């Protein structure tokens, strides 16, 4: 029924900063920002599709990438500071 | 026996660029760089510990963070370009 999904956004620039803000807002609707451009979302199948379409539409595909990991869910270890 | 591990490195600066190079080299010993600062490693338990100690030692814990996800392993979707 519910899935944990990890979204990793590789973004650099003015456009980049703007796109990160938008991607973060879209992911926040379904989860939490755990690093500057890494998001953990908990979603059903319909919500995953909706979110993935939205994220695909927000990035610059020449300059950015996203990876979407379906985790199905084991302690994740966080090492170091933040995020802001 | 073997585990897939995802390593997400939140790093910014001159020191940052240097630390990313070192983290990437450490992860390359056990896997692949799939985005600028995201690495997929396949490791046994001993290798995971060794790698995690090494990564912890390389980062600046005031300015950077790492997350280490143990995936146990479902198509990951890559959207957009790269990495360099």
């Amino acid at each position: 029924h519910m899935m944990l999904v990890l979204i990793t956004y590789d973004v650099q620039s003015m456009g980049g900063t703007k796109r990160l803000r938008k991607v973060a807002k879209a992911c926040q609707n379904y989860g939490q920002r755990v690093q500057n451009s890494v998001f953990e979302c908990i979603v059903d199948s319909t919500q995953l599709t909706s979110l993935k379409l939205e994220l695909t539409s927000l990035i610059d595909e020449e300059k950015d990438s996203l990876r979407i990991y379906r985790l199905g869910y084991t302690k994740v270890e966080h090492i170091g500071a933040k995020p802001s």
